[PDB]
């Protein structure tokens, strides 16, 4: 007998290769003097769990609907309450047997009623600019299509289905569907209408699409400029005109600007024109740049650019992939306010409004197509779409409707075909079709190494060590020698480097290092912008970020989508404050004798005219002295030395030896850009005269013993511990070697390569560093001066069922007023556990103090966290924060918060202050233990108990980018070894 | 200056590598009719953190007091609220840098005042009989010694301290010392004076030790009788009776008595004994039997024995160390009624009073001194006590108090020097000290293979394969011709196998048979007796069993102290009853034809004369024929065939075609022993005649189609999901197929070897198995018979992100009255995920019932759990039980209760009954799902939802023992494959 199961049909579609059907052709997103309607707002809604289940009741027809509530259009309908958003990274969350989908799957129903008037007859046209990911679309109850590639544009023709006054529009919109399969980015799974929905008019004598084609020629300074126009995709007689530059021109035909101001990232020139017919006028802006490949680099207008990149994601922490334009515009100022000159949108174009702010602001664009089947790796890409003949038409259409929408912009230097969707057959068609389409934009697209069908080299997340044999041409020949001499001609770029989850990254100023030596190298682009954060509000009304996990997927990733270098209402990371250094765009060393600054100018285009070059020095009491410098501009890619106002250099040397001084030297901008105001920095350099170093106390005091405790001046010892139990009045719980931190999500990643690929936190946890114990050994006393002495008292430090162990000796002297506090740490025993060498975190103290810290000042580098292999943009100064902004709000605590090269630091505990002096030292000051930091997932979880935990650090492990990525780099491991260093410490009450 | 640090006195003397100081010699444990006087009783208390902080107040005179309160001795302190049981395995709970002793110590102060009357002067002794683990004793505040081995007994001499009336005793105990180091056992640790204190009076004139030298010459039938008596360590006159053989004699000359009755666990025949001079008399229990290694077999008494073992830790759910005498009887009689013959006191000699009831009871007792340090592996060995010359004085120490305590016991047929001690120096200076003082007893000891200083070959948790060419003698040679030549001699036995933790164990068959078939085998003992289930009581009241980590442990190993035949309170777990069967001593092979079964004597000693062999017929209505034959004693190891009555037979003859019935033939005991009473079953044998297959319902009704569902006779199906929603009105809420099982403890340890070490429960938690999704492909209806029809539903089984499934097709067929289930399972796709392949648990559905089930009866094996690898003691039969009857109470919740083998299966759901047929499956029911199951870490955390969960499984894979050791064997394996099978269904209201 026949079928009897519900919903076939529905389902067949779903499963469906094609593309959408009955759409028109795609074209560019244009600005019209046509008219239009926004039919944004509130619609019906309704939601099924499956097809077999989702009513036909008739209920496009707008009436007797029930079961439709209303819900915002645009939206990402599970931020709304209708189920709930979903995170996995590379997994599918369903069966990986396309195209078929699983039963499990929401189907929502929009709806919304509107009014149109005689202004959109005889001929108007609906535009739908993101459906997520399947939808179908009624106009009146006549079926007008569907649309295929959630993230690309898809227009209906309505004429003669559009009546005058009402209209009842109707959308079925299915979460999943056989392009599932292809959109897998590392993302939140958001189902919905979440762009705009536009009833747009198409007059007769129109213009349905125009092609900007705007080169620069650096050697005449000559403009190469053609307009086309078409209708119905043939050619037209329209007008080209650009007031700014004198011009009336035919559409259809190329000609030569005598002299135009080129676009860059730098400086980007636009000049505003309109093409117009006798029934429509379209408003572009025209930005003319060349872009060419030579001698293996990526050229602009004639020179090598260095790409200083973000990928781009689209979220919002309570609307999903629904951006509001005000976010958008001021997450690109705050792109450009850290000098970022370029953007990858990774891995699908994004809004529409989106690259006319990029042509504005001024970045070199990557732009993705929205294609992705990196579920298809694990199995050996066994199905993968990207080689499936089945796929192509698929796949041509969603390279068409990217490259067709956005064509037009200046910002576009690279079209990109999509990302971790291995090689294929499809990949190669949809590379042909770009190169017949658009030759002016090289192709991009880094799953296929051996780079057959694209005109860049793309990696991602090589090694530096990798990426400077790339840089220098070297790296080792693909087997087949015609490839290799096409990939070796090609420039270089790191689509995604330097992964930013957590604390971190690390290591980014070696790759810029290499970025600067070698012009193969065009740069990268860090991933990523931005965490993926999703707010969640407690019964107690305290809001935090959630992620994986947090709504109850059967399959996630956790953490791993807050990965960015801002969190996701775009609070800046410690890591984009250090990013902003790493790329800044001008170089400043000051010299030693504060004489003058050397000056690079590290910009392609434009000089140092937009700058003013600032002066300060300070001290302790504060300012001494500070102005302006006159630097004659210094042209791109050149070097000079500005010399300094003697008054700076006679300070330097009128300064006592050991007194401490900052010379700071910054470049800021003259004047207001569209992107920050006068005075905004852009890049800094400084020289420092440091403190000397701090004095041991005269042992003068002797040590009072007692029944159960021991006095040496302010310090009151514990006879049974060793251990001070206070300190000038200030109670202290506990003392005590470090050797381990909360690990971060670096640290939770696996070191690939050698024989051990356990995460380090692993690593950390079998060997106990988690659980470290202390043993006394003994407690002696020792001839100090004129009756005085020291106390020693000798400890050792294991893990148990461990035999490897630091012996740890603490000498202790005083004078009274100042307390010496000498600390020596050697091995006993080799640190090997699970046939593997053990690495320390840290060589420091861990001081547990019964009291609150109010506020935290110290002399070193700030204001924020500094690491090893971090903390370029801290700076040398003196700084001072409450206890709550010492933390960093990280998504999933972990360690965080320590200032390295401290020389001293001072905690208010109340009443009294605390000041601690040394060589330099790592700080790092918290209200809860490093057990309550490691246990807790959500910042919620952290508790303050009423202590103060204050951590002195000799030595600490950098922070690498091993959550994806290469590990910490060599120099900033922390191997076991024997160690002593020196304090100084003071209550002052 | 001089040291400043507190207790630095105490914790020297805890760091000593000496034994105790200040002790009499070890002697035998004696029963004597001098005075003596328990202290046992309610002492006082006092708790420190360590040795540092523990008060030199004078508490010894018991004076003045503060902070004691009233503690039982004997006891084990953190059962009684003061800190808390620890669980480790194998790591130690403290840095390893031996003889030094961690600052957390808790040192416990214990005080008691007693009365001494003029029968205790002028010479008397205060007794310990064990201290955990370093115990310093005061009497009236003058110090006797020290005590060093914690299961080991000490003796002082009070003579001149002990004052007539009042005393006072005062003993510090400290949990951990030097000693902790060889202490190392799988356990709890548990500090405290844990075994009984005793006074005892010593006349002038009188016996302080005995050694019993008691033979049996089995060719004469003499036995060869020796007393030594000793006093103040030299021999003495005494005078030796012993009533039943009609003997005088001087103690210290060796007779021969001319018949006497040998003493085995089979026969164990004691002649009661006393040895008196004038002043004291010692009453003893003499069991003459000789030891004897012969032709590479382990002989008493002229024969080869079988071991038939358990390993016998002592612990007590809520006593801790402290085991009830009266829970010591119940045990050993629980292990005499499962068939047990041999106990190994693991590890570490047991209460004193263990010894006389081995004695009686009859086992071969393997008795091992107080020594593990199993935690020195991990680092390669290095600072192994074993091989420290410091230790050898506290090693040697060990063994002489372990030997010389239970010498006279001919329950103790070898010496164990202890347990995972590695090898060196002073383990051959134990075994050179124990030879030369008492030859009459092989030397056990697994940890040094080579087998250097043994007389036994020794291994744990050898392969069944292993032990096979081990059995034939053609393991690999050992490097050393003359040790491999020393080692091919010894017999060989298993002194730990079949790990029985949670479900399981599997393979216990496998290695039996090896045990019967070569003789070099001497058995085996399984680890262990026991769960160290720690009773947990929570604000509801309900009790539970605790593990390690539920007491706040910072280093522990889980439930892997729960891994027993029984729980903590000795109720048997199912491989209990399997083992019971597996080592039963008689074999009964019941014919085919019912007239008759074959009988094998599998005892050593003992014809089968206290054995009543009864059979009965079993039907569908009961017992159809039953009675007793007389069987003419069957000699040890030899075999005859047993006529059945005439009627048994022509019983059988006279069945119709399936119809089920079985004949169950039985060895009971025909009188009471000391161990059961009359009609105590001890061997069982069985010939079933099987139920007819199930006819299939002829497929006379159609399928009534409708909107949203499908009736089908009493089935009605949804529509939407193909799935049956209601069956003869009891509600279906889901069904599908099922691949995986909540793992149990033996599926979470790791399958050592391949490339693959990942647990299974781990190998399929990453292949999805535990989360699979069905799509729905398709339902259809069939011509079926007379106008009727079948519904066929296709559904497709995967798991997200995964590329393999499987098909699955049900077809279903109804008369109106029976329903027909047809099922077809098909591999699409290869079952392979991170490089390696999936193994199933099982091939089965999962009915989940939206009504709560009462009873469930089936006709299969029973009644405990079967699984394809163990369930040996599970009989064919009709069963029944309460839904609550068919779990298993394990103390992490895990897969259980499956009866394998079921031919038909009804569940009661209230006022209708649920009846599945079918060729055999396995057959669950539950009150709570698999993911509650599965989640669940106590019992209280399993909740019932409203439901039944139905499995009927047509393939099941096995156990295994892989927790630790063999996983399940090849045969028992379930690898991916196609299957079909039917069932039939019927609903009776
Ligand atoms: O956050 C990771 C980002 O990097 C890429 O995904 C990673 C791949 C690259 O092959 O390596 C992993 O670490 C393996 O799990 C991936 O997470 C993606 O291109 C990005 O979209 C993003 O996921
Ligand atoms: O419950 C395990 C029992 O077996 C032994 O310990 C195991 C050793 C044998 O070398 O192998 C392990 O599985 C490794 O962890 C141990 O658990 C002990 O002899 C027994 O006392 C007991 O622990
Ligand atoms: O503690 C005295 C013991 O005497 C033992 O036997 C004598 C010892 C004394 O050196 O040496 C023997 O040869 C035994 O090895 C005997 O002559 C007793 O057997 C012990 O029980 C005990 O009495
Ligand atoms: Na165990």
């Amino acid at each position: 007998g026949r079928s009897l199961e519900l919903g076939a049909a529905d389902i067949q579609d779903l499963e469906s290769f094609e593309a959408g059907r009955g759409a028109l052709p795609a074209r560019a997103y244009l600005q019209s003097d046509a008219p239009r309607l926004s039919l944004n707002g509130e619609w019906q809604f309704r939601l099924s769990p499956g097809s077999r289940v989702a009513p036909d009741d008739g209920w496009q027809l707008g009436e007797a609907l029930n079961g439709f509530e209303s819900l915002p259009v645009p939206s990402s309908w599970p931020m709304h309450g209708h189920g709930a958003p979903a995170y996995t990274n590379v997994q599918f969350p369903f069966a990986v047997e396309p195209p078929h989908v699983p039963e499990a799957n929401p189907i929502g129903d929009h709806l919304v009623v509107f009014e149109a008037g005689p202004e959109f007859f005889p001929h108007a046209l609906l535009r739908f600019d993101g459906i997520e990911s399947a939808g179908t679309v009624w106009l009146n109850g006549v079926e007008l299509g569907t649309t295929r590639g959630s993230r690309l544009a898809h227009e209906f023709d309505v004429s003669g289905i559009l009546e005058q006054g009402e209209n009842t529009l109707a959308v079925r919109v299915a979460q999943f569907s056989a392009a599932s399969y292809v959109e897998d980015q590392d993302m939140w799974w958001l189902p919905g209408i979440f762009r705009d929905v536009t009833l747009q008019a198409r007059p007769a004598a129109g213009i349905d699409d125009v092609f900007v084609h705007a080169g620069y020629d650096h050697i005449t300074g000559e403009g190469i400029l053609k307009v086309e126009a078409s209708r119905g995709g043939q050619a037209i007689d329209a007008v080209v005109r650009v007031p700014e530059l004198a011009l009336e021109l035919a559409a259809g035909t190329e000609v030569r600007v005598p002299a135009v101001e080129p676009w860059s990232a730098e400086v980007p020139k636009l000049y505003e024109a309109a093409v117009s017919a006798a029934g429509e006028s379209v408003a572009l802006q025209i930005g003319f740049r060349s872009i060419a490949i030579e001698d293996a680099q990526f050229k602009v207008n004639g020179r090598r650019i260095l790409l200083r990149g973000v990928n781009r994601h689209e979220h919002h922490p309570r609307l999903g992939r629904v951006v509001p334009r005000d976010v958008v515009e001021a997450e690109l100022r705050l792109m450009k306010q850290h000098n970022i000159n370029a953007i990858r949108t990774s891995h699908y174009p994004p809004h529409p409004q989106f690259l006319a702010l990029a042509d504005q602001l001024g970045f070199y664009v990557v732009l993705e197509c929205d294609l992705e089947t990196h579920g298809f790796e694990s199995a050996g890409w066994a199905q993968n779409p990207s080689d499936d003949p089945q796929w192509e038409d698929a796949l041509v259409d969603r390279m068409r409707r990217t490259v067709e929408r956005d064509k037009n912009h200046a910002s576009v230097v690279m079209w990109s075909l999509g990302n971790e969707a291995g090689t294929g057959r499809n990949l190669a068609a949809m590379s042909r079709w770009t190169k017949d389409r658009d030759p002016s934009r090289p192709i991009h697209y880094e799953g296929d190494w051996s780079s057959e069908h694209v005109d860049v080299y793309s990696r991602m997340y090589a090694s530096q060590a990798e990426t400077a044999l790339i840089g220098q041409g070297i790296e080792p020949a693909l087997n087949d020698a015609a490839l290799d001499a096409r990939r070796r001609a090609m420039p270089f770029v790191l689509c995604q480097y330097v992964h930013a989850m957590g604390n971190g990254p690390g290591g980014m100023s070696e790759y810029q290092a290499l970025f600067e030596k070698y012009p193969r190298l065009m740069g990268g682009f860090v991933w990523e912008w931005l965490e993926h954060g999703i707010t969640v509000s407690t019964a107690d009304g305290v809001d935090h970020y959630g992620y994986g996990g947090d709504f109850g997927e059967e399959v996630h990733d956790g953490n791993f989508v807050t990965d960015g270098l801002v969190d996701a209402d775009r609070r800046p990371r410690p890591g984009l404050l250090d990013f902003k250094k790493v790329i800044e765009p001008l170089r400043i060393d000051v010299a030693r004798d504060w004489t003058g600054f050397t000056l690079r100018n590290g910009q392609d285009f434009a000089d140092t005219s937009a700058f003013s070059f600032r002066y300060e020095v300070e001290a302790d009491g504060g300012a001494l002295d500070g102005g302006t410098v006159d630097v004659a501009p210094v042209a791109p890619q050149s070097e000079t030395v500005v010399e300094l106002p003697g008054s700076v250099a006679a300070l330097a040397a009128g300064l006592s030896d050991g007194r401490p001084a900052v010379l700071t030297v910054r470049a800021v901008l003259g004047a207001d850009s569209a992107w920050a105001d006068a005075g905004h920095e852009v890049a800094w350099g400084q020289s420092v005269r440091e403190p000397g170093a701090p004095v041991p106390p005269a042992p003068v005091e002797p040590v009072q013993v007692q029944d159960s405790e021991l006095t040496l001046g302010p310090v009151v010892f514990s006879r049974a511990t060793g251990m001070p139990t206070s300190i000038g009045g200030v109670p202290v719980e506990k003392l005590g070697l470090t050797l381990w931190w909360a690990p971060t999500d670096n640290d939770l990643g696996r070191e690939w390569g050698g024989a051990d690929e356990r995460p380090l936190a692993t690593q950390w946890k079998d060997a106990g560093l988690n659980r470290l114990h202390t043993r006394l050994l003994g407690i002696s006393a020792n001839p100090g001066q004129d009756g005085g002495e020291t106390l020693t008292v000798r400890t050792r430090v294991s893990a148990a069922d461990k035999q490897y162990g630091v012996l740890v000796d603490y000498t202790w002297s005083t004078d009274g007023e100042t307390v010496g506090l000498r600390t020596q740490v050697r091995r006993d025993g080799t640190w090997v556990n699970r046939g593997f060498e053990v690495e320390w975190a840290r060589i420091g103290l861990e001081f547990v103090l019964g009291e609150e810290t109010e506020l935290v000042s110290w002399f070193g580098q700030g204001p924020h966290q500094s690491y090893p292999d971090t903390g370029q943009g801290a700076r040398a100064g003196w700084f001072s924060l409450p206890l709550a902004k010492m933390d960093v709000e990280y998504v999933r605590p972990q360690e965080c918060g320590a200032r390295s090269g401290s020389r001293s630091a001072a905690l208010q505990l109340g009443g009294r202050t605390l000041e601690i002096c040394g060589d330099p030292f790592a700080l790092t000051v918290r209200p809860y233990s490093q057990d309550v930091l490691d246990a807790a997932a959500h910042r919620p979880d952290l508790k303050a108990d009423g202590r103060t935990y204050l951590y002195v650090d000799h030595a600490l492990r950098g922070v690498g980018t091993a959550a994806c990525g290469p590990g910490v780099l060599e120099q900033y491991r922390l191997k076991p070894r024997d160690a002593d260093f020196i304090l100084t410490l003071k209550v002052r009450s």
